[PDB]
């Protein structure tokens, strides 16, 4: 498939190489964030990851990772040429929590080299959250292997209820998970994906959300809040030329 091809977090299971070929790991200093390769030179992440404005030259993007800590011969390490946070991102409400990383092209104009293990994810036009974050709130360490968990969408009516997130859910956000708790994104999953298999398009992986924020991890009535990628389609297309 041109995009969304697939080869093979609290309450998740290990996601081996090729399960999320689009997932990107972003490193700088002692900080980390996840992202999604949406085109060979473009990675979509959360704006809150880059609030402190690290210099692009200090960033490293790694594609093809299974364990974050291992050196991996087929994995692709790329420099970041520049990045763009959404101009409306608010560090107080977390509205408009999205950012684009423009990967550094080589002498031949190439960034990510596509393979069975590295493939872009489709943009919108069943659902899982993935990441290397804490496997429970307060965990001393990030997960060693990439984790994946199946989480369903929650309507704006149910997520904006007073016992759930109330008035905190603003336009551009969506919720996914369970009101029962137990399965969700957690600290360290920032910027990562919420991908769905598009039944209408041969089950191709489609990026529906960006892991943004949560009140706890897997708590009852507190599902994870994601940036609604479909809400920003024109912004993404406008800034990825
Ligand atoms: C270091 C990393 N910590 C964070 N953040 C600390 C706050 N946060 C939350 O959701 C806040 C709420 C927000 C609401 C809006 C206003 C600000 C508080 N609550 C969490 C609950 C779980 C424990 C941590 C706090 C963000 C987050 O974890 N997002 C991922 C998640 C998705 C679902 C559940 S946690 C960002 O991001 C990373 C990072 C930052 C900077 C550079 C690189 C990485």
């Amino acid at each position: 498939l041109s995009c969304g091809q697939r080869l093979r977090v609290v309450g998740g299971l290990v996601a081996l190489r090729g399960a999320h070929p689009y997932i990107a790991a972003l490193y700088w200093g002692h900080s980390f964030c996840a992202g999604s390769l949406i085109a060979p030179c473009w990675v979509l992440t959360a704006a809150h990851c880059l609030q402190d404005r690290p210099a692009p030259e200090d960033l490293t993007v790694v594609l093809g990772q299974e364990r974050r800590n291992h050196s991996c011969e087929p994995c692709q390490t790329l420099a970041v040429r520049s990045y763009r946070l959404h101009e409306a991102f608010s560090p107080v409400s977390y509205q408009h929590d999205l950012a684009l990383l423009r990967l550094q092209e080589d002498a031949d104009g190439s960034c990510a080299l596509l393979s069975p293990y590295v493939q872009p994810v489709c943009l919108p036009s069943l659902c899982q959250v993935a990441g290397w974050g804490h496997q429970f709130e307060g965990a001393e360490e990030y997960a060693s292997f990439l984790q994946e968990a199946q989480v369903p969408f929650l309507s704006l009516e149910r997520c904006s209820a007073p016992d759930v997130h109330g008035s905190s859910i603003l336009p551009g956000m969506l919720c996914a998970g369970f009101l029962e708790g137990g399965t969700d994104a957690c600290q360290g999953d920032s910027g990562g994906p919420l991908v769905c298999e598009d039944q209408a398009a041969e089950r191709r992986l489609t990026l529906q959300g960006i892991i943004s924020w949560g009140s706890g991890c897997g708590d009852r009535n507190k599902p994870g809040v994601y940036t609604d990628v479909a809400y920003y389609l024109a912004w993404i297309r406008e800034h990825t030329v």
